[PDB]
C-alpha cells in the first residue's frame, strides 16, 4: 500500500508514535518519506552484506526481523520479514519502537541524518490535523 501523506500521519499518531523515546510525529514522516515513499512494499537489497530492507521503515534483516537467507542476522523484532510488508503497519511499527529503544534512538536510520536532522520537517504533518 502506498500511504498519502496526511492518512500515513494520522495513523502513526493512533499508534502512539507522537514523542515516542522523545520522537516527533514529524521526524516519523520525514523518515518514512525518505526510506520507502511511504510505500508498505518497499524492498531493496543490499548486495553488499546479502541483507534486505523491509517494509516503510525499511527494517533489516541481520538485525531487526527474519528472512532466513541473510547470515549473522539476529531477530531483534522478533518477527518474520514478511510481516514489514503488510497493509496494516501495526508491525513495521512495534519494529520501528524496538530501533529507537537502542542508544542511537532516531540516528539509528543513517537516512534520517542526511535528509531529516537540523531541518525544518513541520512540512511532514502540516494541514493534517494531528
Amino acid at each position: 500500500k502506498v500511504f498519502e501523506r496526511c492518512e500515513l500521519a494520522r495513523t502513526l499518531k493512533r499508534l502512539g508514535m507522537d514523542g515516542y523515546r522523545g520522537i516527533s510525529l514529524a521526524n516519523w514522516m520525514c523518515l518514512a518519506k525518505w526510506e520507502s515513499g511511504y510505500n508498505t512494499r518497499a524492498t531493496n537489497y543490499n548486495a553488499g552484506d546479502r541483507s534486505t530492507d523491509y517494509g516503510i521503515f525499511q527494517g533489516n534483516s541481520r538485525y531487526w526481523c527474519n528472512d532466513g537467507k541473510t547470515p549473522g542476522a539476529v531477530n531483534a523484532c522478533h518477527l518474520s520479514c514478511s510481516a514489514l510488508l503488510q497493509d496494516n503497519i501495526a508491525d513495521a511499527v512495534a519494529c520501528a519502537k524496538r530501533v529507537v529503544r537502542d542508544p542511537q534512538g532516531i540516528r539509528a536510520w543513517v537516512a534520517w541524518r542526511n535528509r531529516c536532522q537540523n531541518r525544518d520537517v513541520r512540512q511532514y504533518v502540516q494541514g493534517c490535523g494531528v
